[PDB]
């Protein structure tokens, strides 16, 4: 049962570390794609299955590099993950939304063929930090084909995205830079009740909390995409009847337990 199924039974102690997959990255230089800066894809290798593929920002002017464990967590669990370069360091929520979907299309269609025949270009989701993070609601919203969505520590000046694709927001609970109950909160609230949805709230956590490897991101991150980008219900466990003490809040409408 399950076609998209992929590694063995989860615990949560197996999803803070790098997971079963061998990893390969591929440099995908700036200048070599229009529509945004190129980046760097993580993804299996020594294996003939097929997997889900997700595109990831940076936030606010920062590079890949930043979010270069996240990358390479979620593709040795499992994912094809191309986390992009933008245009400019500068660049603002929407505009990292056009270029998460030029990257999702660049994984499909033009990226080397190693890549090509580790993705499942059926199944693609997104995730992105701060800016990068508004970029993702802003892409969901733009384009609700996509499996999953995880916005971490996120911004925006826009706080309603209707969109039905499954939302997992992580916010911290001492951001200054994009204060929870300014956007997380608000993002989280605003999205439509029929929409799968959850927020969970580090305690303690800063803006920069994404940046380093972070045991609940880890698990958050890996399960959502896994129950939404594979269906895997086995993952339904750890974002069900949560009693988490790294978390200083948790709503959910309870739509995917
Ligand atoms: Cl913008
Ligand atoms: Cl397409």
């Amino acid at each position: 049962s399950n076609p998209y199924q992929r590694g063995p039974n989860p615990t949560r102690s197996a999803l803070t570390a790098d997971g079963p997959f061998s990893v390969a990255t591929y440099t995908v230089s700036r200048l070599s794609v229009s529509g945004f800066g190129g980046g760097v894809i993580y993804y299996p290798t020594g294996t003939s299955y097929t997997f889900g593929g997700i595109a990831m920002s940076p936030g606010y002017t920062a590079d890949a590099s930043s979010l270069a464990w996240l990358g390479r967590r979620l593709a040795s669990h499992g994912f094809v993950v191309l986390v992009i370069n933008t245009n400019s360091r500068f660049d603002g929520p929407d505009s990292r939304a056009s270029q998460l979907s030029a990257a999702l299309n660049y994984l499909r269609t033009s990226s080397p063929s190693a890549v090509r025949a580790r993705l499942d270009a059926n199944r693609l989701a997104v995730a992105g930090h701060s800016m990068g993070g508004g970029g993702t609601l802003r892409i969901a919203e733009q384009n609700p084909s996509l499996k999953a969505a995880v916005p971490l520590t996120p911004w925006h000046t826009d706080k309603t995205f209707n969109t039905s694709v499954p939302v997992l927001i992580v916010g911290a609970e001492a951001d200054t830079v994009a204060p929870v109950s300014k956007h997380a909160i608000p993002f989280y609230q605003n999205l439509p009740s029929t929409t799968p949805k959850v927020y969970v709230e580090l305690c303690n956590a800063s803006h920069i909390a994404p940046n380093s490897n972070n045991a609940a991101i880890s698990v958050y991150t890996i399960s959502w995409m896994k129950l939404w980008v594979d269906n895997d219900t086995r993952y339904r466990q750890f974002l069900c009847n949560v009693n988490d003490p790294a978390l200083c809040d948790f709503r959910t409408n309870n739509r995917h337990c």
